[PDB]
């Protein structure tokens, strides 16, 4: 169940880390950037697959604070992982770039921008998660659950069940130096800051005493 980081997405992670260390709110662009992805990938899976959104109709990126228990939830009705992807996507290099962060990063550029071109800002989390919590389902696998703290992580099948009924959980237990992020002010206003281009609905569970969901994009 327990396995170990590849090498080489070790050093991407210390690279996008020590990139992002000065704006680490970039964190929840690349989380709503890839929440957009998974749903622009099960989008296109629909247009060959009648059944492919049997699982859960709605296509939708839903965002919860949790002050009380400290954790962040970005849930996305996409594509979802299988256990596999989940091993295989996460902990090691399988899409298409080293040397050119490095010469970024050696020669002084910015990198903020190649991160998010590349669709690696996963690991940014850790700049505000002291533990990284991925929760998914996909149409041709089981609900599954993903644990790490960037020294190792480990899959086990999600003893709830079917829950998702089709998508991913990204949940972040937040450092004690980012508790800033448990306010809801904060978290509605970065949220819209970088949701307007995605072209799906983002909802954040705010309060006002009732509760419920406030459309930001
Ligand atoms: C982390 N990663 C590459 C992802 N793969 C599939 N669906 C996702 N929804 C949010 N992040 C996702």
């Amino acid at each position: 169940e327990k396995f170990a980081f590849q090498a080489e997405v070790n050093r991407m992670m210390k690279l996008i880390i020590n990139s992002l260390y000065k704006n680490k709110e970039i964190f929840l662009r690349e989380l709503i950037s890839n929440a957009s992805d998974a749903l622009d990938k099960i989008r296109l899976i629909s247009l060959t697959d009648e059944n492919a959104l049997s699982g859960n109709e709605e296509l939708t990126v839903k965002i919860k604070c949790d002050k009380e228990k400290n954790l962040l939830h970005v849930t996305d009705t996409g594509v979802g992982m299988t256990r596999e992807e989940l091993v295989k996507n996460l902990g090691t290099i399988a899409k298409s770039f080293l040397n050119k962060m490095t010469e970024a990063q050696e020669d002084g550029q910015s990198t903020s921008e190649l991160i998010g071109q590349f669709g690696v800002g996963f690991y940014s989390a850790f700049l505000v998660a002291d533990k990284v919590i991925v929760t998914s389902k996909h149409n041709n696998d089981t609900q599954h659950i993903w644990e790490s703290d960037s020294n190792e992580f480990s899959v086990i099948a999600d003893p709830r069940g079917n829950t998702l009924g089709r998508g991913t959980t990204i949940t972040l237990v937040l450092k004690e130096e980012a508790s800033d992020y448990l306010e809801l002010d904060t978290i509605k206003n970065l949220v819209k800051k970088y949701s307007q281009f995605i072209n799906f609905p983002i909802y954040v569970w705010s309060s006002k005493t009732v509760w419920d969901w406030e459309l930001m994009n």
